[PDB]
Parts: C-alpha cells; structure tokens; sequence
C-alpha cells in the first residue's frame, strides 16, 4: 500500500533529535517513578516512546496508535524481543479497551503553535478514563510565548524585486508593494524557523495549561491565551509575531524542558508566525502589547485559529485574525 | 486579493539566475534578427523577456499573460516607461488578438520534466496562429535526455532507520524494507536535484523536439521518446534514473543552451527522478537499457505520465509506469 507519507512523517519526528532526546531523557529521569508500574502510550506511531518507557523500567505499556503505521510499531516492538512489555494496539486511544487503569501517561501530541491538529483533546481523554487518581502525565504541562520580531528570510523576499535591476538591468523595484501585500496581508499562520537576531523584545509567556488542570477541554473549546507587553531592544523592521511553545517533564530534580524557542536549538515545529499586513519601524524601547487568542476554526474545530488585538508604539490598536496555513 | 502563490512562482523563476540568463543572452545575441521587428511573448508572467526582447531593439513585443500576474507585468512595463514598445495583453494566447503577424515569438513554456504542466501546445498553437513564415522561435528546439542513477539523499533516508539504535538505544533497522517500499515502491515522478556524482553512467538523449516540425502536436499527443542504451561507470547501488532537458536558443554564431543536467548549475526545473521498486546493484560495464515514452495522462491531459521499459544487467526486462508527483 502507498506510504510515502507515513514514513517521511515518522522519518522528521525521530530525525528531530531535540524533540526525541527530551522524551528520552524525560523518561529516563522519570525511572523510579515508571520501574515495575503501567504506561499508555497515547498515539505510539513507531513505537519508540513505548520502548523509552519499557528502558525507564516499566512492567507493561499500552502503545495506542490510530493509523497504519500501528503495524510497524507491531514489528519494532517485536524485533527488540518486547511483546511481553509493550502491546501495540490499533485505534483511536478514545475507543481502546485496556485492561487495567494506567500509572503514567507519556505522549507526544504537539502540533505546531502548540495546538494545531494536535491530539491534546485525545490525551485528556486518555487521562480523565485510563489514568489512576495521582498517576503520572508525561509531558506534564505546556507554555505558549510570543513576541514581536523582524523575519530577516522575509525581508530578503520583499527586497528581491530590487535587486533585479542588478542582475538583469530590468526595474522590477516597483513591485516591492505586491510582494506585501502577497507576503504578508494575508491572514494565514506561517510556519517558519528563526533565529534568536530576528527577536525584537523579551519573549512573553502568554498561556500555561497545566495538563492536570480540571475543565482544561473547556477552556480549549473557548480559547486560550492572555495580554502581554513588551519593550523592543532596538531599530528594526518588525514585521509581527513569532509563538511558540514548550512542554515540561517533572524530574525525580528539576524539570526537564522541551523548547521551541527561536534562543534553542531548532526542532520540527520551528515557531508560528504571525504577520501583520506591512511592517512597522520599531526603536529602542518602543512598547508592544496585545492580546491573543488561540482556539479552533468554526469550519475546521482541528484547525488553529488565532484572534490577535495588538499595539505597537504610538501606532493605533489594530486587530488581525489568523488561521493556520494550509 | 490573495496572491502569495502569484509572487512566490515569479519569484523563484526570476531568481534562478540560470533560467533567466540564459534566456537574457539567448535573446540579445539574436539583437540582429529582433532589431526593428515584432515579437510575440507567450506567456510574459512579470513582462521579463518582453523587456529583454525590446533591450535587444524589437520596435514592437506583444506580451500576453492569461493569469493575474498581468497587472504587474503592466506596471513594470509602464515603470520602465516602454508602453509604446511593449503591449500587455490579457488573457489566453489562444484567443488574443494581435494586430499583425509577428517576426518572433519568445516563450518559457517548460514543465518539470520538460512536458509536466507546459505550455508547449500554447506555444505550438500560437506559432501556428501567428508567427510570420521563417519567423524566429526562442528557443528552438528541446531535447530529453536519461541516466541510470544512484540519488545520495534516498541512500540516506534508506539508512536512516539502521541510524536509530547509535542514537537513541532503539532498533529500528527491520523498518528499511517499509521505508524501501514507502520510498521506492510507489508510481510517482520525484522532482529533485542531483549531483555529477549522482550519475551512473553517460546521458543519452531520448527525443529531439525541434518546435517548427511539422505535426509535432500529434506527437507530443501519441508520446514522445525513444529507446536507450548506456554501461555503468563502477560498483553502485541503482535507484532508478533521472530525465532532464534542455533548450537551444540560435545564435547570430554558436547556439546557447539552457541545460538542466545534475552536471550543470542547478535550475529550479532540478530532475525528474523515475525510482525502481528496489535499488539493484550494478557494477563497472554494466549495461542498462530502456524505452521510455513521456505522454499526456489518461484523467488529467495537462499531467506527465511516463512509460518505462527497461534491463539492468543480466535481470529480466522490467516494465514500470509513473505519472507526475501531485
Ligand atoms: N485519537 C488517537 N488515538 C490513537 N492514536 C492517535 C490518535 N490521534 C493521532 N494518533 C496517532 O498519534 C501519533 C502522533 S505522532 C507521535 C508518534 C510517536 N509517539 C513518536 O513520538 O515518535 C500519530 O501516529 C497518529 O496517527
Ligand atoms: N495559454 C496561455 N496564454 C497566455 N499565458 C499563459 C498561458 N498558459 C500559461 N500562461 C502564463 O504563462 C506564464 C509562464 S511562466 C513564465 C513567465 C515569464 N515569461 C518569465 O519567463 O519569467 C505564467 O504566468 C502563466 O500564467
């Protein structure tokens, strides 16, 4: 059967070393609390969490997986001589029959902005029908930042029909507000990696979601996030909003932290971009505030919406709404 | 109105110097035969080559554009304050109207592949249509060529999952029969770039398309291509094969050649990849041979489909088919 897309999928997560490091080692730290005790793996994909877990020392861990790649984890599993510690089972975690409540949850459920097409929805279902009362969740929590930066990648793209006149001896420079408006007037969520120069301010935290934390399900159907100020630290073109995320894993010892930050190294998710319809001159000290929010699509509830009320300097409050790209 | 697809393929088109370039000095080193006359720009997108054509001293470039982009090619067209020399004109060649016949007619009409998606029958139907006899075609002619090849970064990725166990204490080495399967095993055309070393033995051109033939409609429609033959250069595992073209652009004088050989600097066309199921090692002199035909596809007529017969070795004939990748 056509798998192209299984493979490349599962290829870039466990590619990311960043991301399956700080599962590894989240885990690993986690080992007097998982040795001889029980784990759901929700949305196991290869496997590979599972058998971080059975490593950690667990007696038993149920490896959920909804899609075919189920089968793969089966032969991963079984090729370590492991089927006696981790059952891979088909399905939506939401459905699975398993027999015995679980002491720990571990899953990898992020989607890029923390909550596009992510499983979290899935996990908390996981956790409120499978989880023992005081039982461990694996990561524990996740903050969502934000802050206003200068894309140096997008203002080479703005630029480029400037530069056409010294290639080819042909002005093209009157394009420069086209390309604007194309690039960036848009409303769509783009994707991107940056670096820790395109940073303009001080990173906000804007949200937390304690994954423990009662009626989390219903503050996601209305939306999270908050305001936030900062101050920019000098003369730039900013050109709106990077966010991003982190998750955290309880220690045995301080916590360990999973971080898509622009500061750190760079993972599969690089950050959410949030551009505004034309960039704005910014200087040392110029103040930036807002409001956002994030929470699903009327069309698609799977989909990331975010609703952005920003300020920059002595500039007007402006609105722009954003829905994550295609 | 949305247009971030509208910049983003002129962009890349106008970025990739080799293109543009080669049509620049193909057009200006036919100055003597354009001076004073009227040229016919199938397809102007942002007006480039019709600016290059009126550079080169065309008296008259009637540059037709059958999507948005034609705004913009008007407003460079006005910027550079040459209206009087070059006409934007909206919409499909195949019903604009001119004034007259022309002396020339430019156009870059190539696909991925050479006939993915190209406005090879536009460009065909318009020198039918409108080119005065004896006119000037730029470019000429086309010509396709194959080579047995051995792609590094599938290499990579084929390995990829014995990697795993060095990195992470995990064995996921019995997943490379999936990853073959999921990589290989499919029916698509891969657009991707290669290197010299890529190459496993010398190119052979596959079909010559010289665009003032007669009837050549009827076989681009039929099929075009042909058979091959070529011996491999030493010990290395064969993926597939790679097909590129390229185009030939009369001179006052030697012809100028845009190439999208892996032997050549990289264009944004790269190479179509044709995978076999499996890789097959082959070994110094190893003979590999074929037939190959490029066709319109049966449910999409505009989509590339291509007929693969081919022998490596002492191995049995083998037949696979492959249509452009979505
Ligand atoms: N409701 C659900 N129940 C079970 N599996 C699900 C699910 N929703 C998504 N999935 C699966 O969850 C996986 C998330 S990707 C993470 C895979 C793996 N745990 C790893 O870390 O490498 C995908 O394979 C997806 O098919
Ligand atoms: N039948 C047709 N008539 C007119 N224009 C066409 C056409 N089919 C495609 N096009 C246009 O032809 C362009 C080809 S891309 C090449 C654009 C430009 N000449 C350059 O070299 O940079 C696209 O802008 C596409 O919209």
């Amino acid at each position: 059967y056509e798998c192209y897309s299984d493979v490349s999928v599962h290829e870039e997560m466990i590619a990311d070393r960043v991301r399956t490091d700080a599962y590894r080692l989240g885990i690993l730290r986690n080992w007097a609390a998982l040795r001889g005790k029980t784990v759901l793996d929700v949305g196991a994909g290869t496997g590979i969490l599972s058998i971080f877990c059975a490593q950690a020392g667990a007696r038993r861990v149920y490896a959920v997986e909804a899609s075919a790649i189920w089968q793969q984890a089966r032969e991963v599993v079984r090729f370590n001589g492991l089927e006696d510690r981790v059952h891979v089972l088909p399905g939506p975690v939401e459905t699975v029959e398993l027999p015995e409540q679980v002491d720990a949850i571990v899953s990898e459920w992020m989607g890029y902005g923390l909550l596009h097409e992510s499983m979290l929805s899935s996990v908390l279902h996981a956790r409120t029908k499978w989880l023992k009362e005081g039982g461990l969740l694996l990561p524990a929590s996740a903050e969502l930042f934000i802050v206003p930066i200068s894309d140096q990648m997008l203002e080479w793209r703005l630029g480029f029909w400037s530069q056409v006149k010294q290639h080819y001896g042909v002005d093209m420079s009157c394009l420069e507000g086209f390309a604007t408006r194309c690039l960036m007037g848009h409303s769509e969520i783009v994707v991107q990696g940056l670096s820790g120069e395109d940073v303009l301010a001080r990173p906000q935290r804007f949200a937390q979601l304690e994954l423990s934390r009662a009626g989390l399900e219903q503050e996601l159907e209305a939306g999270v996030g908050g305001r936030f100020r900062c101050s920019c630290y000098g003369s730039a073109p900013m050109h709106g909003f990077a966010i991003w995320f982190q998750v955290t894993f309880p220690g045995g010892e301080k916590p360990l932290v999973l971080s898509t930050s622009p500061f750190h190294p760079a993972t599969h998710w690089k950050q959410a971009l949030l551009y505004l319809n034309e960039p704005v001159q910014v200087e040392q000290d110029t103040d930036v505030s807002g409001e956002i929010t994030l929470l699903p699509s009327r069309d698609n509830p799977r989909r990331l919406r975010v609703l952005l009320r920003y300020k920059v300097g002595d500039q007007e409050e402006k609105t722009k709404d954003f829905a994550m790209e295609d």
